[PDB]
């Protein structure tokens, strides 16, 4: 009841997002000076110490950033912090990308065709087909068919998840990224996972977005107007929301040693459960069987939700977060977190 | 109101070390079942996960232990912790000895010649000198000698220093090691620091105790009874008492650039104030001139507490610790800390 969701900064000023004391979310642009600052950020690290004085807080900030998020925090929760994550709003999605070659994020050449995109608040699995677009026009994905045993031609996806599908095709690709970055700007994550959609989905839809909406557009993800390229690799980073792939959750805190860390390895590990087996170049799939493609698109954003019901894990970066009382991302490391222990603890 | 000092184990039982309602440093030994558990217990960690009932608790006791230790301190301290410097009591030693140089402290063959050792509850330091030692019989010490300067035939230790010196002359090194036992027993300390104590000052005193005093007289050391090695160069712990070497503590969270981390390097560096620049031979110095020798003992002790007025990394020792719920000895490790951090954030 009154914590963060987000903490960035613009402008040396601080931009958060929280859900105050009536659950809405809602976000202020603070004018802050920190109390504290750590020389050494100007295997070692140092001690914090306080300003003196208003006026050495300013030329210090016009002089680690983190460290200025690190210390608003705590002069803005200096209380034990309580939090429900009702009032967190954690999606995750999961592109399909039909083409020659393979998808790489970084080129980003072939129409995304596929994007069913769960959001916790809603509890909805918003669904996003393209039935029409290069490889050829298909038509609409069937809940009813999708529902029925494979024998008769149904995808056995199951009826819950079947039940809370938002199903939105469209005409062109254009068209559906336009209105992806609508879900994204009206119903906005605190923290957004998936299974290696920092490698693929996210930059992947930040460059086809870029290429085909143009820049301007890819920024809108970000509710501060910040989305950026970092370099093999690309990941993206955006600002005011806390990009967490489920793949690096699961990796560091469950003890498996899986020969794979596939979706469907460690979901057929997890929940037991599986997919059907398709007997056909699956890289041809949605030309072969648009129904049984969109279908499997579905099954794989359950399936990360449904490992994560398992493990826990979204909670435990959510306690891990608001007790050493940092920004969500920390948590993902020892010496991240080490870090805010040794700020925060004076 | 109440703090923890030390927390360890005794068996499958738990002993503990605090400041009580009115400052008095107590001991409990306590029955204890973990509330938590973490299962990985047999950048990798794992989900913390309550027991809704002792029953499927304590079926599970028996299947680190240092899950038990931050489980007691976070059951028995909930609440933010509010502690005071000024009950927890922090030692530190340093010693002189003579004989072929680096007297190894494996080997320990040489009679130690001196332990100063301070004691941040009564404010004065403890100076044991071996007169007799081997190569010669010596001089006391003068306290008036030692405050008076390079022009005249003294040693310039500051008065206020010297007005905190209680000295204790011995003739023989078991007379002075018996009692030395006796100054931990009489006041046992809280954190154990120095410089450099880890590698020479702890395992000479305890090679020398158990080897020309004996096993047990060693152990007279440990609060509960154990002290141990590790082994060419063996590593000792007193466990009840937490050794935390100012040498380590500096390196890590100083953030200097200096060509050299001795004592002497880094107290000329924090102090400005150099010793009296040395003038003779060096290892003859016990005969030559004993007296500086004992003066120079308890001026190496001082500058430790000296440095640490300035950095105050005792301080924040105890803050991390404290803020983390855990044990002073995870302050330098961000895997410790952060492996706390996820326990506690239960």
């Amino acid at each position: 009841d009154e914590f963060y969701i987000s903490i960035e900064t613009v402008g040396n000023n601080i931009v958060e997002r929280y859900i105050d004391e009536n659950g809405k979310e809602r976000t202020r642009e603070v004018e802050y000076l920190p109390t504290m600052f750590r020389h050494c950020k100007e295997g070692k690290n140092c001690a914090p110490q306080k300003f003196p004085s208003m006026k050495d807080a300013r030329d210090w900030m016009k002089r680690g950033m983190n460290d200025f998020k690190l210390a608003y925090i705590s002069d803005t929760y200096g209380s034990e912090i309580v939090y429900d994550r009702k009032f967190v709003r954690v999606a995750n999605c999961d592109i399909e990308v039909t083409g020659d070659k393979f998808p790489d994020p970084m080129k980003a050449e072939y129409e995304i065709d596929a994007i069913t995109h769960y959001d916790s608040i809603d509890d909805r699995f918003y669904v996003f087909d393209l039935l029409n677009s290069m490889y050829g026009s298909v038509s609409k994905w069937d809940a009813k068919l999708a529902a029925k045993l494979d024998c008769e031609g149904g995808d056995e996806v199951p009826q819950e998840i079947l039940d809370r599908v938002i199903y939105m095709p469209f005409d062109n690709e254009r068209d559906m990224l336009m209105e992806y970055i609508n879900l994204w700007e009206q119903k906005r994550p605190a923290i957004f996972t998936g299974w290696n959609i920092e490698g693929f989905d996210v930059p992947y839809i930040m460059n086809r977005v870029k290429m085909i909406l143009g820049e301007r557009s890819m920024k809108r993800f970000s509710p501060i107007g910040r989305v950026k390229s970092k370099l093999s690799k690309e990941i993206y980073s955006i600002d005011g929301v806390s990009i967490l792939d489920y793949l690096d959750l699961y990796k560091k805190f469950a003890f498996t040693n899986l020969p794979s860390f596939s979706l469907e390895s460690v979901a057929q590990h997890e929940t037991k459960k599986g997919k059907l087996p398709y007997d056909g170049p699956i890289n041809k799939l949605r030309e072969t069987n648009h129904q049984r493609y969109i279908s499997y698109n579905i099954i794989d954003v359950e399936s990360v939700q449904a490992i994560d019901k398992i493990r826990g894990f979204i909670d435990l970066v959510l306690s891990m977060s608001y007790y050493a009382k940092m920004p969500f991302s920390g948590v993902m490391s020892p010496i991240k977190t080490w870090d805010a222990i040794i700020f925060n603890s004076l």
